[PDB]
């Protein structure tokens, strides 16, 4: 009970636009008052599988949400499936984003956001932005939201990313 | 009583003096993971010269610095920009009740990051990151963190915030950035 | 002390790494085990040889180099790594423990997360990109590309590829520091 994670393989665990179209790899490790997080994404099918902004310039972003109840347990309306989220060998308030650092919705402060850049197919001229926001969803006690977005014109690029590390302040 | 975390608390009460007294909230969390300190930082400027950036009027106002200076016991010195009242080991969402006496285990390692008297200054005592003003992706600013480069102290962490875009009425309140550094002991 | 949770190069400036000439650089690498994740901190000081002072007006083709750490099934550094074995060990104070370690599997990159090379589809999650700055100057970026388990002739590997695209003129290759993490094998 120091790491909460998805399994590290590439089997689909996540639904963005159609069922089980993606594999989110998310590893949360509790280092006392901070959670060390490591994230990457493979889209395996559907709308976001192959990006072509030549033919669809307005398809530029999508969102994966993780919603948690008051005990830190993943809710079923999350994009990530509950069967795929477990401690490495179910309550987990110590992994939740701190509500004083990152308050629930209602102008708020930007420190509840972390930005990073990952790269599609591992190619250094294929950046995409991963925007991570804490506790800004409703209908839950805690949340972590990943928004993936890009501004370059990609032409038939498969959406599979390099890895990004961040941290956040833990609820307890 | 989390003896592995030194922090500012996560509230929004100003705790830092950049240009005028208590004009900002520096949120800084230092978590000891053995030989490395995991650090998380953000800044909210609430008043004064840096609260609203307008480079149309003053195109030369493009940076400022926040210094944390520590003595030989790792205790924050009063000439730091960060106030001492707010800086302590964590208890819940607040601080432990009494001011700490020793925190050498959280200081930047002096062999990795030597004092300015050193023969050679090495760039490894610097970490660069980018944060975003108002959380907007087209409002980057650079946070440059430097270890042990101040004088008049045993240890120091310096944050320099700067930007190169011409911002017009942009409030200086940032997204969060994580880094680490090698601990003294 | 005797810090079993840190595998490192020590933090001194003694050259320990061979890029183009023997012991022409100091790779400062600290691997700190936080359970299932390794917290990693890296920087590079080149002190001699062809990558010490970059001048792309005179040498326009010098734009990248790679430092490889290769490990066996026990997580022991192999002798054909760029990093010397004498310098790589568990931590004691600001130095290393006295005897060379025999097992460090808990610090190796996870083989399920970062599979070895094959003929099947290769996925990007075994790469982390960062930007560091030469001489600490904000207008002298270089890219550090870290790749897990993509070398052959080993059980595990961490490789650091350094590259840049600006035309630098007499710039000393000493980098700022970069932190990343990766999923541990055990
Ligand atoms: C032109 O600007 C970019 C680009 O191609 O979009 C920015 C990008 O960095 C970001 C943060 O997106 C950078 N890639 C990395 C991994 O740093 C590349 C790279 O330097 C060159 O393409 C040469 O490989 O240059
Ligand atoms: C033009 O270059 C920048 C910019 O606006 O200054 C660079 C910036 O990245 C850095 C490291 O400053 C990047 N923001 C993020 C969050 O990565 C934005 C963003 O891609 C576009 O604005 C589209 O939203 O583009
Ligand atoms: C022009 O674009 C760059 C550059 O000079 O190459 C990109 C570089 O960022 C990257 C990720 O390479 C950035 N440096 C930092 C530390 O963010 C500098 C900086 O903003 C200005 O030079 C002002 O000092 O601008
Ligand atoms: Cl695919
Ligand atoms: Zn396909
Ligand atoms: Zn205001
Ligand atoms: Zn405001
Ligand atoms: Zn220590
Ligand atoms: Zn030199």
């Amino acid at each position: 009970t120091r790491t909460l994670w998805t399994t590290p393989d590439t089997s689909p665990n996540c639904t963005i636009a159609q069922d089980k179209d993606s594999k989110l790899t998310l590893v949360l490790t509790k280092c006392g008052s901070q959670i060390l997080a490591n994230v990457s994404l493979i889209v395996v099918a559907g709308k976001y599988h192959i990006i072509n902004n030549k033919t669809n310039p307005k398809i530029k972003s999508f969102t994966i949400k993780l919603l948690f109840n008051k005990n830190g347990v993943l809710l079923d309306n999350s994009n990530l499936g509950k069967a795929y989220w477990n401690f490495r060998s179910e309550k987990a308030i110590g992994f939740m984003p701190n509500l004083v650092a990152y308050p629930k919705p209602s102008k708020k402060y930007a420190r509840d956001i972390v930005y990073g850049t990952i790269y599609l197919g591992g190619k250094p001229d294929q950046p995409a932005v991963i925007k991570t926001t804490f506790n800004q969803e409703t209908g839950c006690e805690y949340s972590i939201t990943f928004n993936f977005s890009w501004s370059k014109t990609y032409e038939n690029v498969e959406f599979e990313t390099t890895s990004f590390t961040f941290s956040y302040i833990a609820q307890e």
